[PDB]
């Protein structure tokens, strides 16, 4: 809608106040104009008819227990535009500065969240699996990235494709994640998860083993599930670029860490440049290699480093 930018205030989903971008216009709504072409953020209302309603408030305060999931989706989505923008001269998903939409509120119960192809959609989780999914940050990024991912490599959601699409997603949910400094881990979801328990989460980056994913090709899921194991099967990548960041010694083999920033620039490099929509494990290798030669020459530590991480899960 057109009218007057402004700023309001809120509660996310953990209770931490925050300032969001609004628009006034009799109403006030959930629409950052600060940021290319806007980011907006709708009321699915518990149903599944997308995108919803643009979110409206009367009085530019959001407090409202009801409100807290449409707080963190759209203030969340702004870090993870400022994210690409700042670290990798990205303008939006499509680097164009495209709108971003997101939808809170989807369904009943629903332990999911989503990129449709034109939008990121969160559930409000059942209570005991999740609690609302735009509660974590690593959450948010992971989704967008898959906007970004399409709208570059697009790499096929099936097989080691859809493997490294996924890894991409938990990779860069969980560089945005370290950029906005918020407890950050090398975990994936943990704000959202099983609110009953603490420690936990859905995906470990530095252990994947700790919650049944391979952190090894040898130890690769063959089968038919999950699109040939997509959230399965990127345990193997996430613990290269673990290695490649932090460094360790993984089934014998040792790898000197680079850190993150470093990490961040070859993989973006690689995703942008190199890969294709089919590609597999071993030209992810090879795109890597590239990128990190690319970036600081052929007889770098960092071309040596990611050599070994990927020598360390068993891909060659
Ligand atoms: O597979 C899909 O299309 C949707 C799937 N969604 C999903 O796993 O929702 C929960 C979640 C997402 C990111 C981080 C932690 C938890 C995905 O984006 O991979
Ligand atoms: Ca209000
Ligand atoms: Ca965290
Ligand atoms: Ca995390
Ligand atoms: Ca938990
Ligand atoms: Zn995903």
């Amino acid at each position: 809608i057109t009218g007057t930018s402004t700023v309001g205030v809120g509660r996310g989903v953990l209770g931490d106040q925050k300032n969001i971008n609004t628009t006034y216009s009799t109403y006030y709504y959930l629409q950052d104009n600060t940021r290319g072409n806007g980011i907006f953020t709708y009321d699915a209302k518990y149903r599944t008819t997308l995108p919803g309603s643009l979110w409206a408030d009367a009085d530019n305060q959001f407090f409202a227990s009801y409100d807290a999931p449409a707080v963190d989706a759209h203030y969340y989505a702004g870090v993870t535009y400022d994210y690409y923008k700042n670290v990798h001269n990205r303008l939006s998903y499509d680097g164009n500065n495209a709108a971003i939409r997101s939808s809170v509120h989807y369904s009943q119960g629903y332990n999911n969240a989503f990129w449709n192809g034109s939008q990121m959609v969160y559930g409000d989780g059942d209570g005991q699996t999740f609690i609302p999914l735009s509660g974590g940050i690593d959450v948010v990024a992971h989704e967008l990235t898959h906007a970004v991912t399409d709208y570059t490599a697009g790499l096929i959601y099936q097989n080691e494709s859809g493997a490294i699409n996924e890894a991409i997603s938990d990779i860069f949910g969980t560089l945005v994640e370290f950029y906005a400094n918020k407890n950050p881990d090398w975990e994936i979801g943990e704000d959202v998860y099983t609110p009953g328990i603490s420690g936990d989460s859905l995906r470990s980056m530095s252990d994947p083993a700790k919650y049944g994913d391979p952190d090894h090709y040898s130890k690769r899921y063959t089968g038919t599930q999950d699109n040939g194991g997509v959230h399965i099967n990127s345990g193997i990548i996430n613990k290269a670029a673990y290695l490649i960041s932090q460094g360790g010694t993984h089934y014998g083999v040792s790898v000197v860490g680079i850190g993150r920033d470093k990490l961040g620039k070859i993989f973006y490099r690689a995703l942008t440049q190199y890969l294709t929509p089919t590609s597999n494990f071993s030209q992810l290798r090879a795109a890597a290699v590239q990128s990190a030669t690319d970036l600081y020459g052929s007889t770098s530590q960092e071309v040596a480093s990611v050599k070994q991480a990927f020598d360390a899960v068993g891909v060659k």
